[PDB]
């Protein structure tokens, strides 16, 4: 998160931290969010050969008794996700086990408006800056699909366009999989943007995927 502020500790009890392990040399992290005791929602590009979800965290280096750390037993990336258009950048992860719903671990209930949104993550706070230990949140303005014109592969039906170009505030590298919340409702998922950090950034439109989602949760 660029140009945000530290969340109050444990205000986002649905925020997952993910440690992805790649078949090559492992090591990257994404955000996510708990939507069912044993289901976490995140961006498709965060797939790896193994993933460990840390729920309940705020400073992710400091261990504390709100934490619950779980392995992922099944990776459910969208069948139509395409690595060179980044369409359908959405993945559900099945946890080994049902997380305990506590104050600090809970699910996410499955004139500008209305289109005032927040996003949080532990990702980079500048273009080549380190990530954040403490979970960071930023307030972003949702936008017209014309603002994301330069992103050759944007589709207004599949994706949202987030952030004021005139401002520095944005989700960034390592924020992927994070949920965008507009007036209380989860509307988007951090996907990508320009590597120079200049807003707007593209997020996956959750609304387009509620049918495929509830499909995964009906089996499984
Ligand atoms: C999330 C974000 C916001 C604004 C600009 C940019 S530029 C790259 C990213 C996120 N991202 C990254 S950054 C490092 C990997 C972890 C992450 O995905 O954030 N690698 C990607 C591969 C495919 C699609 C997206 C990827 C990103």
């Amino acid at each position: 998160i660029i140009g945000g502020t530290e969340c109050k500790p444990h205000s986002r009890p649905y925020m997952a931290y993910l440690e992805i392990v790649t078949s090559n040399g492992p090591s990257k992290f994404c955000g996510g969010f708990l939507i069912r005791r044993n289901f976490v929602l995140t961006a498709a590009h965060c797939a790896g050969r193994s993933i460990t979800v840390t729920l309940g965290a705020h400073n992710i280096t400091e261990e504390e008794d709100t934490w619950q750390k779980l392995e992922v037993i099944k990776q459910f990336r969208h069948p139509k996700y395409n690595t060179s258009t980044l369409h359908h950048d959405i993945m559900l992860l099945k946890l080994k086990e049902k997380a305990s719903l506590t104050l600090a671990v809970g699910t996410l209930p499955f004139v500008p408006p209305g289109r005032m949104c927040r996003v949080a993550g532990w990702g980079r706070t500048g273009v080549l800056k380190p990530g954040s230990d403490t979970l960071q949140e930023v307030k972003l303005r949702l936008m017209d699909p014309q603002a994301c014109s330069h992103f050759r592969d944007f589709d207004h039906n599949l994706q949202l366009c987030v952030g004021n170009p005139r401002k520095t505030k944005s989700a960034f590298k390592g924020d992927s999989g994070g949920p965008l919340l507009c007036a209380g409702v989860a509307q988007g998922i951090v996907s990508y943007g320009r590597s120079d950090a200049k807003p707007p950034a593209v997020f996956t439109r959750i609304s387009h995927y509620r049918p495929w989602i509830n499909q995964i949760l009906q089996a499984n």
